[PDB]
């Protein structure tokens, strides 16, 4: 029941920290080990973030876990692409781990190139931080909403779509706040949401190039006392 | 440079025919063979359709092929989900091939269930035929736009986004024509586009469950005299 500006403030405040890779800087420069360790540590902070997305903790624990299980790689990937926006040609996995295309060379450079093209698309659109946090919330709420297994589940899915509608309202409020015409507002909303299809694509490719946090582990981190 | 109503008319006129499965009806009821034969025959009509999507033939042949190669399974899948909308619990692969969940039983029922849930989502939204043809055009133009390999390619990608923006305008015109408020218009536009992320998901799962028309075959059907 919050306002658009309140939605944005809460989302901005909820942002996870930017973690560092744990490689010893004084030692020679093991890549996938570093990327898995980073992803492992970000997951914990991504659970704290998800619980702060307005409306998320109103869901059942089982539904929170399902949404996180479907979305976690997309959320890591959109965060990467956002961090990398102002580093053309490179991916800022961490402030001490900025890699270019050649450092990603089996099947890794393909996904690398996809992430770079997304970061470039974000650059050309001049994606704003307020828009980014809205998009990341949309991913959390949307990526698992069509794969649920009851009266309660109907209530849950209705709640999810009401929260999504509120983020849509917030995105349009941001573009209206900045002077875009009503035509430009619809167009940018559509351009931003179609990028989410590409992030899903890269997530599936990445899930494939990784063959992952278990349901039980997600539930254990989400089932707090 | 057409109007919204002209856009819709052209898209509706371009719709491919609904093909039949070639199984002999007088003989006992071979499933994947029937589904592959159907998909094979629909591809030819999907090329004719793509050339009628306003703006598509303005692209280079190489770019048309790339867009079709990335999108073809999503286009078959959204067509299926649209045909199946008014057959809850079943998938209308063809008018003589309406199958339920049990007939899809390795790894086939998973995708089956995903298609059914999309068809149900379309049902609940009361997706209109004018909206469907717009969405199918968006898929054609969007699914391969972030995976292109020049000054010409910059021109192509700018053209693609202008055509996408025009379909966004058309979708909003349809919802405004029907009396939705400006708030409801943005919300439904967003709901429709987020379903496209799920169609991409199912396409990747299906590409996986199929491991496909070659670049050369697509080029041969698209490179007409
Ligand atoms: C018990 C839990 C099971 N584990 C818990 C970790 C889990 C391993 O998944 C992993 C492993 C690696 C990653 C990184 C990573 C790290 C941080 C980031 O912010 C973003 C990313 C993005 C990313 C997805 C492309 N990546 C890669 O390496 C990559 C690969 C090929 C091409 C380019 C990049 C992400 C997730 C399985
Ligand atoms: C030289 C060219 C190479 N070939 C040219 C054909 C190409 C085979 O790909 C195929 C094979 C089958 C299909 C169908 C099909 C048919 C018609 C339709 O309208 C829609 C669909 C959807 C669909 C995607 C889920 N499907 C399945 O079976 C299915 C599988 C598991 C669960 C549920 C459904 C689609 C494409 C490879």
């Amino acid at each position: 029941s919050l306002t658009a500006d309140q939605m944005v403030s809460a989302l901005l405040d909820a942002e996870p920290p930017i973690l560092y890779s744990e490689y010893d800087p004084t030692r020679p420069f093991s890549m996938m080990g570093l990327l898995t360790n980073l992803a492992d540590r970000e997951l914990v902070h991504m659970i704290n973030w998800a619980k702060r997305v307005p409306g998320f903790v109103d869901l059942t624990l089982h539904d929170q876990v399902h949404l996180l299980e479907s979305a976690w790689l997309e959320i890591l990937m959109i965060g990467l692409v956002w961090r990398s926006m102002e580093h053309p040609g490179k991916l800022l996995f961490a402030p001490n781990l900025l890699l270019d295309r050649n450092q990603g060379k089996e099947g890794m450079v393909e996904i690398f190139d996809m992430l770079l093209a997304t970061s470039s698309r974000f650059r050309m659109m001049n994606l704003q931080g307020e828009e980014f946090v809205c998009l990341k919330s949309i991913i959390l709420l949307n990526s698992g909403v069509y794969t649920f297994l009851t009266l309660k589940s109907l209530e849950e899915k209705d709640h999810i779509h009401r929260v999504l509608d509120k983020i849509t309202d917030t995105l349009i409020h941001l573009m209206a706040k900045a002077g875009l015409t009503l035509q430009q507002q619809h167009q940018r909303l559509a351009q931003l949401l179609l990028i989410l299809s590409h992030i899903r694509h890269m997530s599936n490719k990445g899930m494939e190039h990784l063959y992952v946090p278990s349901y039980d582990l997600l539930l254990e981190m989400l089932d707090a006392h």
